């Protein structure tokens, strides 16, 4: 049955006629797996100076919630050579909550650049990122940082957010967790951080940005149709997600995850049992 259903997502078809800005030569250095970029017509697309080109592009697409367009930002973990984009992209579009599934190793392997500074201050390009605050609490890090666009020095003073990071910690190397709670609980709490920030859109990375990725986003706009309305349908929720950008939920495997969490959602919250 499962199997089946996934054998269908895996059918939806690649729209390369749609593909052209990742696709370009200068681009395709900015991406980690190349078969994994964006839709032209959901790319997140970044301001350009007059001189330097192709900067307009990262590996990142505007993905669509249960209320609201827009309301997710998947994109791949940042590049050394794409770390300056990956910040002018959290700025220019007002982005205030960044969630991570990855580690920056994992099997002995480099997974994601660690974008953010352990303690003190970093300054990529026109942005400072400086961090105030880290709370690690069961397989989540909670992490602050004050960002500033140090440019031009007149308006620089209204140039200041607070930038919020939850990294999950609790995917291991190999395989899919072996309870749904931890994820229940990331998706609870960066719910909860976005009715303080308001309707700004998440930004959610892991490493190559659509396996854990979507399992996350897949599992958010789930849940969050089964609080409103009841209804429940796994299938569909993850295959708008990859008509929206490919491989989105990469494995079997990480859709037997989304089952599991969802079956655990209703273990714990009985009301919404047997719709």
């Amino acid at each position: 049955g499962l199997e089946e259903e996934f054998r269908k997502l895996t059918n939806v078809r690649i729209m390369k006629e749609n593909m052209r800005t990742g696709n370009l030569p200068a681009n395709m250095k900015k991406a980690r797996v190349i078969q994994i970029i964006p839709y032209d017509f959901n790319r997140v697309i970044l301001s350009m100076k007059r001189g330097q080109e192709y900067t307009d592009y990262i590996n990142a697409s505007f993905i669509d919630g249960y209320r609201q367009k827009d309301y997710f930002i998947a994109t791949q973990g940042p590049l050394a050579h794409t770390v300056e984009d990956f910040w002018r992209m959290i700025w220019e579009w007002k982005s205030h909550t960044i969630v991570m599934l990855t580690e920056v190793q994992e099997r002995e392997q480099d997974k994601c650049y660690q974008y953010w500074p352990t303690e003190g201050s970093v300054t990529h390009g026109e942005i400072t990122i400086e961090i105030k605050n880290d709370t690690l609490s069961e397989a989540i890090s909670i992490r602050d940082f004050l960002v500033t666009l140090n440019q031009p020095q007149a308006r620089q003073e209204e140039q200041v957010r607070v930038v919020r990071q939850f990294h999950f910690h609790g995917w291991p190397e190999i395989g899919i967790p072996a309870e749904g709670k931890g994820m229940i609980d990331l998706i609870a709490a960066v719910q909860k951080q976005q009715q303080q920030t308001g309707n700004h859109p998440i930004t959610v990375h892991c490493s190559a940005g659509a396996g854990r990725t979507g399992t996350f986003i897949a599992l958010s706009n789930i849940l969050e149709r089964v609080k409103a309305e009841g209804l429940l349908d796994v299938f569909q929720a993850v295959k708008s997600l990859r008509l929206q950008r490919p491989h989105m939920v990469q494995t079997l495997e990480q859709y037997e995850f989304c089952y599991k969490v969802v079956q655990d959602f209703i273990d714990i919250f009985s009301d919404y049992a047997n719709f």
